[PDB]
């Protein structure tokens, strides 16, 4: 039987969600098993540092991904303030909301191919190992990932490492 | 102490999610106990009619609401196409995605208050009674429910039931 670790090393290009299902485990379990060349993990405790930074990267795509609905929204990440246990967003581009402070337990910076194209995402996980939401970098006129975002993304991932 | 039904009768103005939490049940169970004056129910098979009707109301707020986060996307609803087991949305105003419309078993039209402020929403439910997503009506310069949408809201609800 092919192990989760062996499967991920073959670099599958489908959704990690389907791999989690194939192995009857959480999305975090799958991400935690990715080759380190494709993934850098951080604790949920760095949430504010991470969010504030991405909020300076220009337009990104925030996605809510569940079995019943995948919702995607392209815009500059709004900044926010904490109050009553929630991180409240103040958006001016169509994206707003409230993120529960104690919910994020893990953060992952993933660089992998999807449908044959290079992708870079920051995934926020709750205690159950499910993705609360994901943030994907945008592309340029060459259909390549925005170089300025890739550099900031890798820089942030790096400083979150010991 | 109060039962779910007793509480709902006093017209609470917090989130229905908080109430589902207190009574450790599903959001749908809570909506089912709402007074008919505040809630109109429909089945999942009315999904297309509802989505296409709302997609002509102008800007609305599509919301993903879970125990960990409330994400709100303001825009006019994009056009949806059924294909590969999903209702796929086209890119517009920044909102896109894929919805498992068939998984929708119930649709609720709720008119209630949240923190002294009137709200009108359309909730789409899972078989498990969870909200797949919600749609809240838009508001004026100084935040009033668009009467144009409220009128169309109440009309679509009655038309369905």
């Amino acid at each position: 039987t092919m192990t989760l670790n062996e499967l991920l090393a073959t670099n599958p290009d489908g959704t990690l969600e389907d791999i989690a299902g194939k192995y009857n485990t959480s999305l975090f379990a799958v991400v935690e098993a990715l080759p380190t060349a494709q993934c850098t993990l951080a604790t949920g405790d760095r949430f504010d540092q991470v969010w504030d930074t991405i909020a300076t990267w220009g337009e990104v795509t925030l996605i809510s991904h569940t079995a019943d609905a995948i919702l995607e929204f392209k815009s500059e990440l709004p900044t926010g303030t904490h109050r009553h246990g929630y991180f409240n967003l103040r958006g001016k581009n169509g994206l707003s909301g409230h993120i529960r402070a104690t919910s994020c337990q893990h953060i992952a910076f993933i660089e992998r191919k999807f449908m044959g194209m290079d992708t870079a995402s920051v995934v926020f996980f709750n205690a159950n190992g499910a993705a609360m939401f994901k943030i994907f970098l945008g592309r340029d006129s060459h259909r390549q990932l925005l170089s300025a975002q890739v550099d900031a993304f890798r820089a942030l991932a790096s400083e979150l490492q010991p």
